[PDB]
């Protein structure tokens, strides 16, 4: 019986998560719940799941979800502030921490989970693009067990090897087989369009905040494949892998997720169907298995698998991307920070298209800073180098 | 330091895995080889890793290598006999065999390698369609170690999680999160003809014994799907699979080698070149990895990777061999042991392509025989097959 805390319950992976609860109420057993504004929800899954505590954005909102959960008989204690979500991380009684929560609100909470030693479900991916030297650290450490929710990370993941799964971070791939991981990946015809996504979004999958402007990001950021080249700054500080042992291949119909060359010419590779319930109940039951309520992936019914190579040429953000990662986190940093600024620009036609690329390269030139050294130090590279972009993606507008 | 005894090491699979030895002196080295008649090629594998012992045909054999090695310098003793090769798997020193003798002749040593708790390097796989309830009850015994050779079994095993790995043949998959094993294939076009095959042979990876005569039998098999069928009843064993945990897949291309399906919805797979040194290499190697001299598989000049369930109605054996296995080691002993006499019929002739199902199956029928207890009781349902497939084989021929 694992109990666990979840960071960011509202969101996508958050329901999703617990669906995998739902069907396994007998594996788990929701210990604490984390969110933000999202009262009504919370209240739904408190009465659900019986969470001990649950943690809310400010007072305000606690307030509110204190009360609607008190006249309607529930046991749960209800806190808000980023160091109770922190606090939540680090209960004794927490097996595993489902970290869900994006952005700078993600850093603290996800990083007092692995101070804590709890098996770390990562989801929010995005934050080992910037505290990857320190969240691997940290991991290092307290001996942590990471274990990646993103798509591609956890098909690697689980086509390594046990001495790799049981270390993941400090482990040594040569000396386990491994030749090299192959990040796999689709981005121009950059998979699927936003327009279309709206259009299949049934009435219960939609437990994904709203948000519009971001699912646009999220495209664009395919289109130039800047979003391949974080999934490479991640995969390598997760697998702990050199530029040599990294390939990245695209693959179309999205059906191996992503796959693991080894020293015997021998290649492991996850395959499966798009939902995000695989992955989550994987790292759920780590190192077994739990029913996820996805079906089972039919190959009769699938298209043809291509594979090739990307070319770094009509996509310079993918070689911009592998290259800042060996300038270290502060490029690293600095290259998301721009991105996200030039991309807006780009769809408020600011700019151009290929001005995404050219703006991005010319602010981290720019910009001389050290290694961030703390979850501080990297939030001042990133508004340090918003505002660049900023004062750059002006002197071209005019 | 792993030291090995090999069992048939002057065949296809022999030289292949001296070959691994080869290229890697410091982790494996010969105790002792196994062969029949092949004295000239015995002797340069001798002179090369210097074995403690070796072991021929008969006498007249060992007395021809024993001189040839003497007048050469060669501190290799030689021996003769199967009780001798019995007993080379069993020596203490030895840390693993390599079973691959193939026939009547490879079931005994290679079960006395079991007794001895080796670890097994199955490359007879043929010897578990026939003493699968021997062999796997043998293994759970000494708690030998099994790891397939075969191509499809290897990926299979590969794509397994470690407890089903470390204790092949005995564990089980449900509560390892296994749903089902995919044995994938192609036949029909069956693969590659043995013309085609002839033509591309190149002077060194030709350890192969010839028998042209056999490389035809193969790809009838394969034509029929007779050879999808016994995969599928060794599978079965190996894995300790039910009928409901075994899937077949046609897969054309090859690149796939077999596949496992999760709980979770995820499915793992093994890919790679066709080359018998990465299995090989795998086996020895386990639970690590070591280079085979295989190269490293392109996924830029592949061909597009295709599945579709097969055809139970264009290929009545593989849907007898399956029920065969309901019937217990008695009617796959006596399906094999037809299908020997059918198929050379059939090349011979005397039958028509059609017939080798309809032969298969009405021998299958008209038999009635015991549950095999040992070695000796396979061997007489197999002769007794054997007989039967005859008298019917020229009751048409009429």
């Amino acid at each position: 019986m694992k109990q666990l805390t979840i960071l960011g319950s509202t969101g996508s992976i958050g329901c999703s998560t617990l669906d995998v609860v739902r069907h396994n109420p007998e594996h788990f057993r929701v210990v604490a719940l984390v969110a933000g504004k999202n009262v009504t929800r919370m209240v739904e899954q408190c009465l659900e799941f019986s969470p001990r505590y649950a943690v809310m954005d400010d007072e305000a909102s606690a307030k509110l979800l204190k009360t609607m959960l008190q006249q309607q008989g529930s046991r749960t204690e209800v806190l808000s502030g980023q160091q109770a979500a922190c606090d939540m991380a680090a209960l004794e009684d927490v097996d595993q921490v489902m970290a869900a929560i994006v952005g700078a609100a993600g850093l603290l909470p996800t990083l007092a989970a692995i101070r804590a030693g709890k098996t770390i479900l990562l989801a929010n991916k995005e934050s080992l693009v910037t505290c990857g030297r320190l969240f691997m650290d940290a991991v290092k450490q307290s001996k942590a067990q990471l274990l990646p929710v993103d798509s591609e990370h956890n098909a690697i993941f689980q086509s390594l090897p046990q001495p790799i799964q049981h270390n993941l971070g400090y482990a040594d791939l040569e000396q386990n087989g491994v030749v090299s991981i192959l990040l796999t990946g689709s981005g121009g015809p950059f998979r699927e369009t936003p327009l279309r996504d709206l259009a299949t979004m049934t009435p219960d999958q939609a437990c994904r905040h709203p948000n519009w402007s971001m699912g646009r990001k999220i495209s664009v950021d395919s289109a130039t494949m800047m979003n391949k080249g974080l999934e490479y700054i991640e995969a390598r500080w997760l697998f702990n892998a050199s530029a040599s042992q990294m390939e990245v291949l695209i693959h179309p119909q999205s059906v191996i997720h992503s796959m693991v060359r080894y020293q015997d010419g021998s290649v492991l590779a996850q395959l499966g169907e798009p939902d995000m319930r695989t992955p989550i109940a994987h790292t759920m039951a780590w190192p077994n298995r739990v029913n996820s309520g996805v079906k089972p992936l039919d190959f009769c019914k699938l298209s043809a698998l291509t594979f090739a190579a990307p070319d770094y040429d009509r996509y310079p953000c993918l070689k911009l991307a592998m290259e800042a990662f060996e300038q270290g986190q502060a490029a690293t940093t600095a290259l998301n920070a721009a991105n996200e600024i030039t991309v807006a620009a780009f769809l408020a036609q600011q700019i151009r298209f290929t001005d995404i690329a050219a703006l991005n390269l010319s602010v981290l030139e720019k910009m001389d800073m050290r290694e961030p050294q703390c979850v501080d130090d990297v939030l001042s590279v990133d508004a340090n180098a918003r505002e660049v972009a900023r004062k750059e993606v002006m002197r071209l507008a005019s």
